[PDB]
RNA sequence: ACUGAAACUGUAGUAGAACCAAUCGGGGUCGUCAAUA
């Protein structure tokens, strides 16, 4: 499937991406093949992913584990990474 | 003889402290100008 896209406009100065600086800058923003500044999709997910937990963590009345909470696991895949002991 | 999955390069941080747009000056006062006959 084809069709989707998320526009983001920015509406303030942004910086995002990179532990790293050039000459006069201690802290360089990221740049794509084409030199350009862009949102890398990690790091979009990253902030999309953390909204859609606070309308579920809201929808939850603030459960931390729960319906909406397992919606966003369905839709962003779960955090293996996170979860500790015998996950079956 | 089969693509690992999942993961915000982010968190804290006042381009700021110091620095006189300032120093001196009577709104004053006299003989010049031209060259010949």
């Amino acid at each position: 499937m084809r069709g989707i896209e998320i526009t983001i406009t920015m509406q303030s100065d942004w910086h995002v991406g990179t532990g790293m600086g050039r000459g006069e800058l201690d802290s360089v923003v990221q740049r794509d093949g084409d030199n350009l500044p862009y949102i890398p999709g990690k790091t979009l997910t990253g902030i999309l992913r953390d909204s859609c937990e606070q309308v579920a963590l809201g929808l939850d009345n603030g459960q931390t584990r729960g319906l909406w909470h397992g919606w966003i696991n369905f839709i962003f895949g779960d955090q293996p990474a996170l979860a500790q002991g015998a996950i079956e």
